[PDB]
């Protein structure tokens, strides 16, 4: 295994180093506004060395943006695809590329058999070629790597089944900035080439000057280069026709034949296209070939890529004709005029890359190596696209909840083969497709119109209901004696209980377990653990009495804590934000212990008085002018007091001190250690009154943030043996710090209300001497080093925080893990900050046509980990990566993949069992089974089950941490007959495994295996 910590890779371009050296001046470069006047030697190309030009027709189809997916399919995409089939069938030399498989599958299934056969023929003969082949062209900033793989697999599995092809070239022309997580996943899924477009205009200028726009993109920790993927970066401002034929858009626009008038389009540079004739073909070819030779100067081979397309193009039959016939006249002239030394033709993306590598093998070019990312993107001036790292935060959090429910539903139902009548495959396919659709670059990014955001929410709600159904039918089958098991596949045997989604204060969705001497004395509950190691975690349920005790299924008592159910209200009469307690529902909390990828059953029983093994929390309400707070049967009366500083400690854990406003002030790790200053603060950013305005994509603050005026907020303190917390009602945010014995959990109920043109940020202030360095993650896969640059504006120093961020000095580290992707930065030494929500009245000129005024309450969750790191073996100063400690990685897993909770729905569960999975191996803490999925239906003689195994890399800081068991996924199901290593999409077998044993992977590696069973 390669050492991902101690060896700094040697690459030609390292993006953090490039950023430190570049000036980023925005000067007028001439007709190529952000470049320079390109010059070329006409003698470079000649009879023995011609320029080969591939014009590649394409149509960018967004799966929702200004219209919903179905509205665009009906108004535009079904006509584009129907006319592509007719035109390619009738014109054998015409070509076309297609990226979004969600639309293609929606079209194909509605076609008659004759047309399905015609479509398969133009794919088999190479005229219509699929690029990437994912369900969508995903966002690369907020998306989790697990969902980028899920949508890639959904589209490529459909393509293999119905079109018999698997793309090896990727096309990503519209995501707002680019992530190395893409070549990581693509290279492990059979790809050989990829293309990107939206990178900072200063970066395109710098790389073009050095002819470094084509490069071997490897991971930042990869010393050997085995992760490398050939990448082509487009050079200009847009992927549209005016910015794809060459450097001068006033010239290129004249070669977009849809812009002469009858289609309602024109050229903003004021010179229109003109129909090619025998009297003007020579002068038009002279202008076009000059643009092509200028573009060719920016690259190393004699093969040139010329995309020809735009949004929802190639719709009308007349449009197909106007572009094809005019280009065919240009090619016939150009290719017959020897003085140009050019051979031009329509081509596909794979054809371009195959010709580039033929040139490389002929020794005509060598390519540079590169590592790093391409965030944060700016397309012009100071217009940095960091706003979408936060826009529509409710749906960003919903993405992570659904991510976990799809994993748990596929894993729980994979253990058995299911009758078709159970509709398991049907519900899982719907769930995978709705979550895959939301990975689109106007979905999770929060950049679609209001009614489109509603469509994505409705689709994800249906996906959550599908997951719940599959999960609860699976738990009933896994924990019921086989000869008693009697399923009704439409029945609800268990209901899921989720404490953090939609969350307290967002939706009253949780069911109370109703017990009573005159109705039901007890209730079974079951916990599932999707991770491959034994896990303990506190769990809570709402119950109708405080006198409840817990037992495991051997009837052993389990220690429990009961607390009140508190809800916060904006009292429009007293003009205060304060908590009200329930006098009939209570929370019971206890530690559940669950096997690796397994289930554990517990029982809740009522008694007439306080049970021996259940304790009750105390509650203290701090505010001036208090009024009584009755709690029905709860045995401890609420106490009151004026605001004051307070300190709390649960278990042997850290001791936390809070200000009289209920915000963290310091953390003391041990009995003896110092009280380290760690302060939470809420602030607000505004919008500029003149110039460009912030919107769904852009963050254009009117200066540094100003503190939110807090007034004298109401603070609630609950102190218990197993769990304690401090909660405070601040303007727009109910802020809560929860302690269970380790790093605290932070929850913010954020309601920006009617505060227009405001962005609310949560900042941490410390005295850690971090200087200008901080770390953020990429897609929940890896941590990359960031350097704050004062030569760039505040918004350029904002980066995506898809799952975590940290700052450190020689001795101390502060890590903030998140349960949802948000935007953030470190704007000064010792600080971390992350945006909570943003409400904007204006549109930001990127096509959305509205502001963001549809905010709704959202419950954000986090873990805050303060640690000493002086003993950890860390990368050297020049290494571009960082790595988490064991405690920080487990804290991230507690947020993204918590235990699942099920409440038995009827009065008596006949045949109930106590545990499932006690014999599953408990794997080392850095290893995860990211995906477990049965790949065959019940009628297959040979069953197949696929697994994706990921190992992260944790710092060695002196903790022995030993004895774990080897995890061989191929022997998790009985009667294994074969074990194969496959691509990550499970579509190609790469290795037949000896002894049917699947080896574990190396740190930072991801592998896929399929076991076959007789
Ligand atoms: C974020 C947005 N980027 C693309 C914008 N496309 C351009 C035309 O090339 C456009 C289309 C419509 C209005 C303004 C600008 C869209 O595909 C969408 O995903
Ligand atoms: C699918 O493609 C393969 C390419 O290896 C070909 O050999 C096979 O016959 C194809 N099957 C069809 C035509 O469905
Ligand atoms: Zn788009």
């Amino acid at each position: 295994c390669q050492d991902v910590v101690q060896d700094v890779p040697n690459v030609d371009v390292q993006m953090l180093e490039l950023y430190d050296r570049m000036s980023f001046k925005d000067i007028d470069g001439g007709v190529w506004k952000q470049g320079w006047n390109i010059k070329y030697d006409p003698l470079k190309y000649n009879a023995h060395h011609k320029l080969k030009v591939f014009v590649v027709p394409h149509s960018h189809n967004d799966p929702g943006w200004i219209q919903t997916f179905e509205e665009y399919y009906q108004h535009d995409t079904k006509h584009i695809l129907s006319n592509a089939l007719r035109h390619l069938h009738d014109n054998p030399e015409m070509k076309f590329i297609w990226a979004e498989i969600s639309y293609f599958a929606r079209f194909y299934h509605d076609l008659g058999e004759n047309k399905k056969l015609q479509m398969k023929s133009i794919v088999k003969n190479g005229q219509l070629e699929f690029v990437t082949g994912g369900w969508v062209m995903p966002d690369e900033a907020n998306s989790h790597w697990r969902n980028v793989l899920l949508q890639l697999t959904e589209g490529q599995t459909w393509l293999k089944q119905f079109m018999n092809v698997t793309p090896t070239a990727s096309w990503a022309i519209d995501p707002f900035g680019h992530s190395p997580t893409m070549p990581y996943i693509l290279q492990k899924s059979g790809f050989k080439n990829m293309l990107i477009q939206r990178t900072h205009y200063s970066v395109k200028k710098e790389l073009a000057q050095q002819r470094q726009l084509e490069f071997l993109w490897r991971q930042i920790w990869d010393n050997k280069g085995d992760t490398a993927l050939f990448t082509h970066m487009m050079p200009f401002y847009s992927y549209d026709i005016p910015h794809t034929c060459g450097p001068d858009p006033k010239v290129c626009c004249q070669f977009d034949f849809k812009r002469m008038g009858s289609f309602g389009l024109s050229c903003p540079w004021k010179v229109p296209p003109r129909t090619i004739s025998d009297q003007n073909v020579a002068a038009r070819s002279d202008l076009l070939v000059d643009q092509w030779k200028k573009k060719a100067e920016l690259y190393r081979t004699n093969v040139l890529l010329i995309p020809l397309g735009d949004d929802f193009r190639f719709k009308q039959n007349t449009e197909w004709d106007v572009q094809r016939v005019n280009y065919e006249r240009l090619f016939e002239h150009i290719n017959s005029q020897a003085h140009f030394n050019v051979q031009a033709q329509f081509g596909t993306l794979q054809e371009y890359f195959d010709a580039v590598h033929q040139a490389e093998r002929a020794g005509q070019a060598e390519f540079p190596t590169l590592s790093g990312d391409f965030f944060t993107y700016a397309d012009r001036s100071d217009n940095y696209w960091s706003g979408y790292y936060t826009s529509r935060p409710y749906h960003k959090r919903m993405d992570r909840v659904l991510m976990h429910y799809v994993r748990a539903a596929e894993m729980l139902s994979a253990w058995h083969s299911w009758d078709g009548m159970a509709r398991i495959e049907e519900r899982l396919e719907q769930a995978r497709r709705e979550l895959s659709l939301f990975q689109h670059h106007d979905g999770i990014t929060g950049t679609a119109k209001t009614h489109v955001v509603v469509d994505y929410e409705q689709r994800m709600q249906e996906a959550l209901k599908a997951c719940q159904m599959v999960m609860q039918q699976s738990v009933y089958r896994l924990l019921t004696k086989p000869s008693i098991y009697s399923p009704d596949f439409s029945f609800s045997y268990f209901t899921l209980d989720d404490s953090r989604w939609p969350g307290s204060g967002v939706e009253d969705s949780r069911t109370t377990i109703i017990l009573g001497e005159d109705i039901l004395p007890s209730k079974h509950v079951v916990m599932h653990n999707t991770l491959p190691h034994w896990r303990e975690q506190l769990v809570d349920f709402y119950v109708s009495s405080p006198f409840v005790s817990v037992t495991d299924l051997a009837n052993n008592p389990v220690e429990a804590q009961v607390s009140p159910v508190w809800s916060w209200h904006h009292d429009t009469l007293t003009k205060t934000i304060h908590p009200q307690g329930s006098t009939t529902k209570y929370r019971i909390i206890f530690k559940a212990r669950v096997p690796p990828m397994g289930l554990a059953t517990y029982v809740l029983t009522i008694s007439d008085s306080k049970p021996e093994h259940t304790s009750y929390a105390s509650n203290l309400l701090l505010r001036k002018n208090p009024t009584s707070l009755p709690l029905g049967q709860y045995p401890e009366d609420v106490k009151f007091g004026d605001p004051r500083e307070i300190s709390l400690r649960v278990g042997n854990g850290p001791t936390l001190a809070f200000s009289e406003q209920g915000l963290l002030k310091s953390i003391q790790l041990t009995q003896d250690s110092p009280h380290v200053p760690v302060h939470f603060k809420f602030l607000k950013y505004g919008v500029r009154s003149h110039g460009d305005r912030s919107g769904a994509y852009l963050f254009l603050p009117n200066g540094p943030a100003s503190p939110v005026e807090l007034g004298q907020p109401v603070v609630l303190v609950t102190k218990g043996k197993l769990e304690s917390s401090v909660s405070v009602g601040l303007p727009s945010v109910v802020h809560q710090t929860i302690m269970r014995g380790g790093a605290p959990e932070i929850r913010n109920l954020v309601d920006i209300g009617s505060l227009d043109n405001t962005e609310i940020v949560m900042r941490l202030e410390t005295h850690i001497d971090s200087g200008d360095i901080f770390y953020t993650d990429l897609n929940g896969l890896q941590f990359i080093k960031r350097r704050r640059l004062d030569k760039l504006p505040l918004q350029a120093n904002y980066y995506p925080i898809p799952s975590g961020m940290f700052i450190e000095d020689a001795n101390t580290r502060l890590t903030l893990l998140t349960g949802q992707p948000l935007g953030g930065s470190s704007l000064a030494s010792g600080e971390l900050e992350i945006m909570q929500d943003r409400r904007l009245a204006s549109d930001d000129e990127r096509g959305l046509g509205q502001g963001v005024l549809d905010n709704k309450p959202v419950l954000h969750i986090y873990r805050l980990v303060l640690e000493k790191v002086n003993n950890c073996v860390r990368p050297s100063k020049l290494h571009p990566a960082g790595y988490l400690t064991s405690a920080a990685h487990k804290a991230s897993q507690s947020l993204l993949d918590p235990l699942d909770k099920f409440i038995f729905a009827e009065n008596e569960w006949i045949g109930a069992q106590g545990q499932f999975g006690g014999d599953h191996p408990s794997a080392r803490e850095d290893l995860d089974v990211s995906v477990m999925r049965r790949l065959t239906k019940s009628s297959a003689k040979t069953q197949r089950v696929g697994y994706v195994l990921h190992r992260t890399n944790l710092m060695q800081c002196g903790t022995p941490e030993e004895h774990t068991q080897k995890l061989d996924v191929c022997h998790l199901l009985p009667n294994v007959a074969r074990c194969e290593r496959t691509t990550l999409t499970f579509l190609q077998n790469l290795e037949h495994l000896d002894g049917m044993v699947a080896p574990e992977v190396c740190p930072m590696e991801t592998a896929a295996y399929v076991s076959s069973h007789s």
